[PDB]
């Protein structure tokens, strides 16, 4: 059987590579498959759709509906990296890929990919491996020296499946702006590290015997500070704080909001018009096209801001040049999905998939069986060759 490398670089633009010289991903594309561009799921967030490319299933089934662990009773709200080792976060009823392979005879590894440094149901990655608290996404010679280690897996290991992952290029994004050319820079280093990943798949034997997926979770559009008309709940007149018994704001395009008891139509009739670029629902009436809503962890109010607005509560405290999480029919929302391999035709361009599907794909691949999800394999079998 063939291995199965899967690759995230966060916050990879569907078009990142159209204004950079990108040899390796340009060759990558004569040498196999690829998406004009894949959708992600909503939210738009790091680790909501990074479990759903390891599940298969839109947000709203799978639970991690926030890069942040939050508990409404509680009111912790815990960031990106700490929510990495929370491991109720993660099992909350559905199998990643790593536990559903190793059940069925395979070894799997995870090299810094999101919800894969935790248990679920008690078992283990056969390999896993946390970044630090301050850890440097950027050094590119930490990233050789990591993809050095995930090699090693797969040949001194016996390992079958990993899923590597990158923080870059969503840091230099968000810091400096998706269009900016330290962005552009950052790119040109992802694109040297493809073909670091493919020479490295070469020398140890295995470019006939592994498959290899390069993808991401989002994109990135920049926040535009000049704008006037921001969006600020510290100037919304008919609204308080007072009302609220927990909030989730001050983070992106996203906000939740959980009213004290008897307050929640109060609250709500207030924001429903507070901003035209704020779109403030019920749970119930959210709409179903973001599969997002439906889940027990959502509160009765949830929110997201056009594209290029973020939401500020009781005071600004965002600076960030880039952003993400935005309505995932946007195309600077939209990444990237590229394949090559022994498995996977070359030279062929497929027309725009959610990443739901990604997981039915990943499965075949491997040849397991996949727990049941909301993805349909028939979407991206024409990737495959026919065996004979
Ligand atoms: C989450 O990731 C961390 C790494 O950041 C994992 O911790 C690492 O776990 C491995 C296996 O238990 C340890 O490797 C062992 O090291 C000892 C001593 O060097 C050696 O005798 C063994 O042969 C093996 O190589 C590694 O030291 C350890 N590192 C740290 C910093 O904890 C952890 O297992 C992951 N957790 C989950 C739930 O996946
Ligand atoms: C960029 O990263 C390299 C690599 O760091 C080493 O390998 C990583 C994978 C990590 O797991 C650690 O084991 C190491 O720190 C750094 O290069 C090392 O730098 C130290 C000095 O701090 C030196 O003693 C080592 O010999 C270096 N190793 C190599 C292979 O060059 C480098 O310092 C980092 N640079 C920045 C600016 O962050
Ligand atoms: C969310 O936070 C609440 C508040 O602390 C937790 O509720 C407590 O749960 C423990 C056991 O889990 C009980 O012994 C306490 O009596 C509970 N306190 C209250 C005030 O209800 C709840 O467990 C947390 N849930 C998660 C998933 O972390
Ligand atoms: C998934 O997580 C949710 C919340 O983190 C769990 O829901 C809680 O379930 C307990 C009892 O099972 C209730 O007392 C809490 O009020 C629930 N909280 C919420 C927010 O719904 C749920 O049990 C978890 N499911 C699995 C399969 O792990
Ligand atoms: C706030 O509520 C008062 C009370 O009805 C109303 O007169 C006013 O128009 C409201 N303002 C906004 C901006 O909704
Ligand atoms: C760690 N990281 C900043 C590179 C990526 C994940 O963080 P986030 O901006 O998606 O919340
Ligand atoms: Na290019
Ligand atoms: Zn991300
Ligand atoms: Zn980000």
């Amino acid at each position: 059987q063939n291995k199965l490398l899967l690759v995230s670089f966060d916050g990879f633009r569907w078009n990142y590579d159209q204004d950079v010289d990108t040899p390796n991903l340009d060759a990558m594309a004569r040498d196999g498959v690829k998406a004009r561009y894949m959708t992600p799921a909503f939210v738009t967030m790091t680790s909501p759709c990074h479990f759903t490319l390891v599940t298969g299933k839109y947000i709203e089934n799978h639970g991690v509906v926030h890069n942040m662990y939050y508990n409404t009773t509680s009111k912790v709200k815990l960031p990106y990296h700490a929510t990495l080792g929370i491991q109720r976060w993660w099992d909350n009823g559905s199998v990643p890929i790593w536990i559903t392979a190793q059940r069925q005879g395979l070894r799997a590894g995870s090299f810094f990919y999101p919800g894969g440094n935790v248990t679920y149901q008690g078992v283990a990655v056969t390999r896993s491996r946390k970044e630090g608290i301050a850890h440097n996404y950027k050094n590119e010679t930490e990233w050789r020296a990591n993809i050095d280690t995930v090699m090693a897996w797969f040949t001194e290991e016996d390992l079958d499946l990993v899923t590597l992952y990158f923080g870059e290029p969503d840091s230099t994004g968000h810091r400096y702006g998706p269009e900016s050319p330290e962005r552009r820079e950052m790119v040109r280093q992802v694109d040297r590290t493809v073909g670091y990943l493919r020479e490295s798949i070469a020398r140890n034997h295995l470019t006939d015997r592994l498959n290899l997926i390069i993808t991401s979770d989002h994109g990135m559009t920049t926040v535009d500070k000049r704008a006037g008309d921001l969006v600020e709940f510290h100037k919304f007149p008919n609204f308080t704080f007072r009302d609220i018994e927990f909030e989730l704001l001050d983070y992106g395009p996203n906000g939740m909001l959980l009213p004290k008891e008897g307050r929640l139509e109060k609250v709500y009739d207030a924001l429903k018009d507070a901003h035209p670029k704020l779109h403030v629902y019920k749970k119930e009436a959210f709409p179903e096209a973001f599969h997002y809503a439906n889940n027990p962890r959502v509160t009765p109010l949830l929110m997201y801001s056009d594209l290029g607005y973020v939401i500020h509560g009781r005071i600004n405290v965002q600076f960030n040049n880039g952003e993400h999480g935005f309505d995932n029919k946007d195309m600077d929302m939209k990444t990237i999905f590229r394949a090559v391999g022994p498995s996977f035709r070359a030279g062929l361009e497929v027309e725009p998939f959610e990443s739901v599907h990604v997981y039915e794909l990943m499965c075949r691949l491997l040849g397991i069986v996949p727990e049941a999800n909301d993805g349909h394999l028939a979407t991206l079998l024409p990737m495959l060759h026919t065996e004979s």
